[PDB]
């Protein structure tokens, strides 16, 4: 795989920014995680959903640059979202978002899964350690 660059539009939600991507406006879903929600009438404002999507908006906020790396299957879901890694200053947005508990590893597809292996040993040191979703 490899990181391409891309400029940050807005930051929505725990698990989606949108970003320009080769001139283009996207908006990237993240992959292998899934964050509590603050949109979804379902449910509304899930509990922990504000601090995930604080935490993200403040790390690709705050970066000096923002990459983008797609995995080795679809780049696209069935919204027209881009399925991505995202990385800020060269940290991983998907993980540190389980690192810190504020996300659990999502139901796998392959062959999107090339990272699986590294989140779920962070998912299990945030669960370890107790954090936040895991408390």
């Amino acid at each position: 795989l490899h990181k391409e660059p891309a400029t940050l539009i807005k930051a929505i939600d725990g698990d989606t920014v949108k970003l320009m991507y080769k001139g283009q406006p996207m908006t990237f879903r993240l992959l292998l995680v899934d964050i509590p929600e603050t949109k979804h009438p379902k449910k509304g404002v899930e509990k922990y959903g504000p601090e995930a999507s604080a935490f993200t908006k403040k790390m690709v906020e705050n970066a000096k640059k923002i990459e983008v790396e797609f995995d080795k299957g679809q780049r696209t879901d069935k919204y027209g979202r881009g399925l991505a890694y995202i990385y800020a200053d060269g940290k991983m947005v998907n993980e540190a978002l389980v690192r810190q508990g504020l996300a659990k590893v999502a139901y796998v597809y392959k062959p999107n899964n090339t990272h699986e292996q590294h989140l779920r040993k962070s998912e299990a040191q945030a669960k370890k350690e107790k954090l936040n979703i895991w408390s």
